[PDB]
């Protein structure tokens, strides 16, 4: 049975990158494929980007159970969110899956799904986060603010998570998400 991985942290915080690491140092990891209800963009390919579903459809897999966890983006211009039965035919054929959602998105699937494991990529210090939501200053101070507040409340609340993994070094915090995703 693959190991289901939940990467989740401060949402003003990209992890990409950290993905990225991931698929190359994990070369039969799946990587979720979020259903959306908005259309491709050109380069887009359903099954690889998204699966591009109907609003319709969308409705019926919410009401059958079929989402470890979904929301409205962009205030309900369209929805995004998880499926379940990619991620546990993907386990039961023992390929490791990784899930990369935000905070609210985590929890949910803690819920629909408890033996996943919800990890929380955490600063390696509040200062360390604090000059990177400041960055080169090109926004201002209200928005800093709210970034800042946004970014502590979001912090307060990473125990709810089964694990913390500190970003000190790059390649050390994806030595332990590859850990716990193979380990
Ligand atoms: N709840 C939830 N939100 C998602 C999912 N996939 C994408 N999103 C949200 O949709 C937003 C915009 O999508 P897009 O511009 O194509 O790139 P993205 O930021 O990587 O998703 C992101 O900020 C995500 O938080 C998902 O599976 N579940």
């Amino acid at each position: 049975v693959g190991r289901v991985v939940v990467l989740s942290g401060p949402s003003a915080v990209g992890k990409s990158t950290v993905v990225r690491c991931l698929r190359e140092r994990i070369p039969n990891l799946h990587f979720s494929v979020s259903a959306t209800t908005r259309a491709p963009r050109p380069g887009e390919v359903d099954g690889v980007d998204y699966h591009f579903i109907d609003p319709t459809r969308f409705q019926q897999l919410i009401d059958q159970g079929e989402l470890l966890e979904w929301a409205e983006i962009h205030g309900g211009l369209h929805r995004s969110g998880t499926l379940a039965q990619p991620v546990r035919a993907a386990a039961a054929t023992g390929v490791p899956v990784l899930i990369e959602v935000d905070l609210a998105g985590a929890r949910a699937i803690k819920k629909t799904m408890p033996e996943a494991v919800t990890v929380f990529l955490a600063p390696p210090s509040w200062q360390d986060l604090q000059a990177r939501l400041i960055g080169r200053g090109t926004e201002t101070a209200d928005v800093i603010q709210r970034r800042l507040d946004t970014a502590r409340i979001e912090l307060a609340a990473q125990g709810d998570f089964d694990k913390v993994v500190v970003n000190r070094r790059l390649e050390s915090a994806c030595a332990e998400l590859v850990s716990l995703l193979v380990g």
